[PDB]
C-alpha cells in the first residue's frame, strides 16, 4: 500500500552509519532493553492497518538520549504460520534500515537502534516505525501477510512485560531447531540476503551454523525458500564431501561460486584457519587469532572496549568486512560460539581465551553445558579471560597461565593456518 514518510526510504540509505554525535535516540543495543517480535495472529485479534505507540514519543525525551524499545509485528494471513515468523522478523533489519537516518543492527531481544537528528528534524516519529513495516511486511510477503498491526513500545513496563511475550516465541522457535545436526540433514541453504552491502558475500547455513547475523537458522533458511524460490535462500544439496572434519563438500564448494559471482572457490565450515566464511556488514561477533596465546579472542559489535588483538570490534569490523576471505579471523552469529560444530577443525570452543563478559553472561547457562560436553569443567567459562581481567595480552596470559587455560597446551593452531593467495 501508501507509504508517505517525511524521511527518504529506499534501498540507497541501506548501508547509512549514525555515529554518537548525530544520534538523537538510541535504543537496545545492551545500552536499554529491546526487542522485536513477528506473531501469527487470528484474524479477529487484529486491526490491519493499526499502528500504536505506547509510551513516550521522539518529542517527548531529551535529544541524545536512550529509549527501551519494543518492535511487536502481528502478522494475519490465511496463509501465514508459525514456521514464517523467523523468516519476517529478519526483515525487519532492511525494512527499518532503508529510511534514511534510521539505523538497525542485530536480532530479537539483542536488537539496536539509533534515530539520526537529521530524520527528526525532517518530521520522524516512532508511528513511521509501524508504517513502515506495514508498508513493507505486506508488500514482501503478499501470498502469506494479509494484514498487519504494530506496536511500537517505549514505556519501561511496558517492554520489561512484551519482552516476555518475546522470550517465550523465541525459545519456541529455537525447540524446532533441538533435534537438528549437519550429519542428519542432507540439504544445506546458501543466503545472499546482504549482497546489497557485500556484493560477493554468501553465508552457508547448517542446522549448527546460524548466519553470522544471528537470525537466519537453517530452518528460517528453509522457510524463506518455501516462501519464494526466487528469494534470498536457496538449497545446497550436501554432496561431494572432500573433508568431514574441515567441512568441505564439493557441492558447498559449487554453489558458492555461482552465488559469489565467481569469487569464492572454497569455504570450510567447521575451521577459521583455512578458507573461511566472508562476512558481510552485520556480524554480531568477530572471531580473532592470538598467535602468542595459542587462542582465539572473541569480541561483540555492542561492546565498544579494547581487545587483546590490540584493536576494537569496529577496527577489527574494518578487515574482515565486505566479503573478502580473510584466515584466522572471522564474522558470526552469537550464538554459533556454542554450537557443538563451533570451529569443531579448531579444538572449539577450547580455544576461546577471551571474551566481553556481556557475552559470557548472554550464553553462560549454555558454555558451561558444552564446556561439559567436552571435558573442560564446568568452571571453564571462568578460565576464559574478559576485560574484567584485561585487554591487553600483557594482562591476560598470566592469567590464562594460573587459571591453566586448555588452549595453552593445545596443538599449534598456527600450523592450522593456509595463506589465501596462489
Ligand atoms: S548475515 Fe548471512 S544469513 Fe543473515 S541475512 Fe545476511 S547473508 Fe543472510
Ligand atoms: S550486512
Ligand atoms: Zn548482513
Amino acid at each position: 500500500i501508501k507509504l508517505d514518510l517525511p524521511i527518504n526510504f529506499g534501498p540507497a540509505f541501506e548501508g547509512e552509519s549514525i555515529r554518537k554525535g548525530d544520534m538523537y535516540v538510541e535504543m537496545g543495543g545492551n545500552r536499554t532493553p529491546a526487542f522485536e517480535l513477528v506473531r501469527t495472529v487470528s484474524e479477529s485479534e487484529i486491526t490491519d492497518g493499526k499502528i500504536e505507540v505506547i509510551g513516550p514519543d521522539i518529542d517527548q525525551i531529551p535529544e541524545g538520549s536512550k529509549l527501551p524499545l519494543g518492535i511487536l509485528v502481528d502478522i494475519y494471513g490465511r496463509k501465514m504460520q508459525a514456521d514464517f515468523e523467523g523468516v519476517l522478523e529478519r526483515r525487519i533489519h532492511d525494512f527499518i534500515n532503508y529510511g534514511e537516518g534510521l539505523w538497525h543492527t542485530g536480532q530479537r531481544n539483542i536488537n539496536w537502534l539509533r534515530v539520526s537528528k537529521d530524520a527528526v528534524a525532517k518530521g520522524f516519529r516512532f508511528k513511521n516505525y509501524g508504517e513502515i513495516l506495514v508498508a513493507k511486511m505486506k508488500e514482501e510477503f503478499p501470498a502469506i501477510v494479509d494484514r498487519v498491526q504494530v506496536t511500537i513500545f517505549t514505556d519501561e513496563a511496558k517492554v520489561k512485560e512484551y519482552m516476555e511475550v518475546a522470550r517465550e516465541k523465541y525459545k519456541e522457535r529455537d525447540d524446532r531447531m533441538r533435534g537438528l545436526t549437519d550429519e542428519t540433514v542432507d540439504t544445506f541453504y546458501s543466503c545472499v540476503l546482504c549482497q546489497s552491502f557485500a556484493p560477493n558475500h554468501v553465508c552457508i547455513v547448517t542446522p549448527e551454523r546460524v548466519g553470522l547475523c544471528g537470525a537466519v537458522s537453517w530452518l528460517d533458511a528453509k522457510a524463506s525458500y518455501e516462501i519464494n524460490h526466487a528469494g534470498p535462500n536457496q538449497p545446497i544439496p550436501k554432496e561431494g564431501e572432500i573433508d568431514p572434519i574441515k567441512g568441505i563438500w564439493k557441492s558447498v564448494n559449487d554453489y558458492l561460486y555461482t552465488a559469489s559471482n565467481r569469487n569464492l572457490e572454497q569455504v570450510c565450515l567447521y575451521t577459521l584457519m583455512e578458507n573461511p566464511m566472508t562476512s558481510c556488514g552485520c556480524f554480531e561477533a568477530i572471531m580473532a587469532i592470538l598467535p602468542e596465546c595459542n587462542g582465539i579472542m572473541i569480541t561483540t559489535r555492542d561492546h565498544a572496549g579494547m581487545t587483546p588483538s590490540g584493536m576494537t570490534f569496529s577496527t577489527l569490523a574494518g578487515m574482515i568486512g565486505g566479503g573478502t576471505q580473510t584466515p584466522g579471523f572471522m564474522g558470526i552469529g552469537r550464538t554459533y560460539i556454542v554450537s557443538k560444530k563451533f570451529i569443531s577443525a579448531d579444538g572449539g570452543i577450547a580455544r576461546i581465551v577471551w571474551m566481553p563478559k556481556s557475552l559470557k553472561d548472554f550464553l553462560h547457562d549454555e558454555v558451561v553445558r558444552r564446556s561439559v560436553e567436552e571435558g573442560l569443567g564446568e568452571d571453564f567459562i571462568d578460565k576464559i579471560a574478559d576485560e574484567t581481567i584485561g585487554t591487553t595480552v600483557d594482562e591476560i596470559l598470566p592469567y590464562l597461565e594460573e587459571k591453566g587455560h586448555p588452549a595453552l597446551t593445545m596443538d599449534p593452531i598456527m600450523r592450522s593456518h593456509t595463506s589465501r593467495g596462489h
